[PDB]
């Protein structure tokens, strides 16, 4: 595949660094023509085999295979991609609200059911992505981001696709990758991956937004992983005496080791910490609160 081969400086006014990644930086960027503004992503290409200074192209493709297929409102788009010499740039869908959790962390309180309809449009997110076979494989609070943080009702959108795979029936998808304290058992263990990982991920998101402490977070990567492949966690009563039964249940069927046995996104959206059955579990949801103090503190580490 061969991308736009303009400069893209003919077509797009650059500004100020959004953020960066290890072979990336992002850059606020200016549509010539619509006056539209975007994100670009400048990945560096690696450009000899040999080197580990780049991006390979095949994990480029990838990740801008992926962002053009997708097309809905809790994920990324993809405008434009261009190349030069050195960068592969995306042209992506501009996020301006920053991190899901800062925006949270300025809140005085935040029910359970408050914290729900911000879970509830990650879960919408991954359900599209899961529906057309797309592990997204980085799934962290700092890939959940908000369009815009000055609205009623802010919009989640699930960025960074740099990890992403299309599961394909037939071949066996095997790696370890991604952050310790984020990832699934089988990815720790470089066993079969799938949609699953995912789900083990958002566990973690939730763990996180209900409490301010990071369920598997050692004193180092090493035992990170260990406790990640023990499913060594707890609901510290320190951390968690506010939470609901249902938030745990949630929680506890999502930080399961067999990855077939963990709870399915489709299952995740009719959980009755999502979609209550009846007034009793609403008003627990309601009457539930995250852990503020803590949670101000884990988004200021
Ligand atoms: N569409 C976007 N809008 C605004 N900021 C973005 C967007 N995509 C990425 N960023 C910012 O740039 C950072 C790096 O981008 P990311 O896609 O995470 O790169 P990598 O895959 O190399 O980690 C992100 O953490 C985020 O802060
Ligand atoms: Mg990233």
């Amino acid at each position: 595949t061969v991308f736009r081969q303009e400069n893209v400086d003919d077509y797009y006014d650059t500004g100020e660094e959004l953020g960066s990644g290890q072979f990336a930086v992002v850059k606020k960027c200016r549509e010539k023509s619509t006056g539209l503004q975007y994100a670009a992503k400048f990945i560096k290409k690696r450009r000899t085999k040999s080197s580990r200074r780049g991006v390979s192209r095949e994990d480029i493709e990838r990740e801008v295979s992926i962002l053009k297929e997708i097309q809905h409102p809790n994920v990324i788009t993809l405008h434009e991609v261009y190349e030069n010499k050195t960068d592969v740039i995306l042209i992506l869908e501009l996020v301006a609200g920053g991190e899901l959790f800062d925006f949270l962390a300025e809140k005085e309180s935040l029910t359970e059911e408050e914290a729900t309809e911000f879970l509830k449009q990650i879960l919408n997110g991954v359900y599209y992505l899961h529906s057309l076979q797309i592990a997204h494989f980085d799934l962290k609070p700092e890939n959940i981001m908000l369009l815009d943080r000055n609205v009623p009702k802010p919009r989640i959108k699930i960025i960074d696709f740099g990890l992403a795979h299309k599961i394909d029936f037939g071949n066996e998808f095997k790696n370890i990758f991604g952050t310790p304290e984020f990832v699934a058992p089988e990815i720790v263990n470089y066993e079969p991956l799938g949609l699953e990982a995912d789900m083990w991920s958002i566990g973690v998101i939730t763990y996180i937004l209900l409490s301010g402490a990071s369920p598997f977070l050692g004193d180092t990567k090493q035992e990170t992983l260990a406790n990640v492949s023990a499913v060594n966690y707890e609901f510290e009563d320190e951390y968690f005496s506010n939470t609901s039964a249902l938030a745990k249940d949630f929680i506890r069927r999502l930080l399961v080791k067999d990855p077939k046995k963990r709870m399915t996104i489709q299952d995740s959206l009719q959980h009755p910490w999502i979609k209550p059955k009846d007034t009793q579990q609403a008003l627990s949801r309601k009457a539930s609160a995250v852990n503020m103090e803590k949670f101000k503190k884990f988004a200021a580490r």
